[PDB]
């Protein structure tokens, strides 16, 4: 537990779009940090897999109407 799911979206170039996304993952009881791939179009949140649970993670991302796709990685490396 607590790890780093990784993310993708459709429309990361949208600037502020990632920054709403953010604030939004920042708040989640579980979330110890953001995502940040902008740059080449990727998410990177750490999650912690207990309370969460990754798919309302990517559900938390959709309801801005937000292509969120969702890699999770392992439980810890």
């Amino acid at each position: 537990n607590s790890s780093k799911c990784y993310i993708q979206v459709t429309g990361m170039t949208c600037a502020s779009c990632v920054a709403n996304i953010e604030r939004n993952l920042r708040r989640e009881e579980g979330i110890y940090s953001i995502l940040v791939a902008l740059m080449a179009g990727k998410a990177e949140v750490r999650y912690n897999p207990a309370v969460i649970q990754p798919p309302m993670i990517a559900e938390f991302i959709r309801e801005l109407g937000f292509g969120a796709t969702v890699i999770e990685n392992i439980e810890g490396r």
